RNA sequence: GUACUAGAUUGGUCGAAAGGCUAAUUGAUGAC
C-alpha cells in the first residue's frame, strides 16, 4: 500500500498493537491526552513519553506537524492505523487522531519497548 | 484570539418536578 506523508515509517502490526495496549492501560493506571490539541500542547510542554498517531486521518495536515515536532522535542512517536481503534483505547466515544501518554503508570515497560523499537524505525 | 472541557440535540419513556433511563443523530478533525 501507499502511506500519507506524515508516515514516517512503517510499524509492524505487533507493534501497533503494543502502542494500542500502551495507551489503554496507562488510560486505566496513568495519565493520557487524547485528540491532536491535547496531544501536541503535551508534546510542546514536554510532558508526552509517547505520542501515538493514526495512519488514516484526512486531511493530513490535522496531524502532519506531530512528527517533526516529536523529533525536535525527542520524544518517540508511533503509528497505529485506526483513528477510531485509537479513540476506543483512549477511553473515548469518537475516533482519535493522536494522542499522548503522559503517565506510563503499568505501561512503562511497553513504552520502553516501544520506544526502543521506534528508534530503531528512525534510522 | 488563549486555556480548559466530553458531552450535545431530538424522539420515546419514567418522574410531582429536577432530571433518570433509552434510541437515533452528532462530538477529540474539539461538539456544547
Ligand atoms: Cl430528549
Amino acid at each position: 500500500m501507499a502511506k500519507p506523508s506524515y508516515v514516517k515509517f512503517e510499524v509492524p502490526k505487533e507493534l501497533a498493537e503494543k502502542a494500542l495496549q500502551a495507551v489503554e492501560i496507562a488510560r486505566d493506571t496513568g495519565k493520557i491526552r487524547k485528540g491532536t490539541n491535547e496531544t501536541t500542547k503535551a508534546v510542546e510542554r514536554g510532558q508526552a513519553k509517547l505520542v501515538i498517531i493514526a495512519e488514516d486521518v484526512d486531511p493530513e495536515e490535522i496531524v502532519a506537524h506531530l512528527p517533526p515536532l516529536c523529533e525536535e522535542k525527542e520524544i518517540p512517536y508511533i503509528y497505529v492505523p485506526s483513528k477510531k481503534e485509537l479513540g476506543a483505547a483512549a477511553g473515548i466515544e469518537v475516533a482519535a487522531a493522536s494522542v499522548a501518554i503522559i503517565e506510563p503508570g503499568k505501561a512503562r515497560d511497553l513504552v520502553e519497548e516501544i520506544a526502543m523499537k521506534v528508534k530503531e524505525l528512525m534510522k
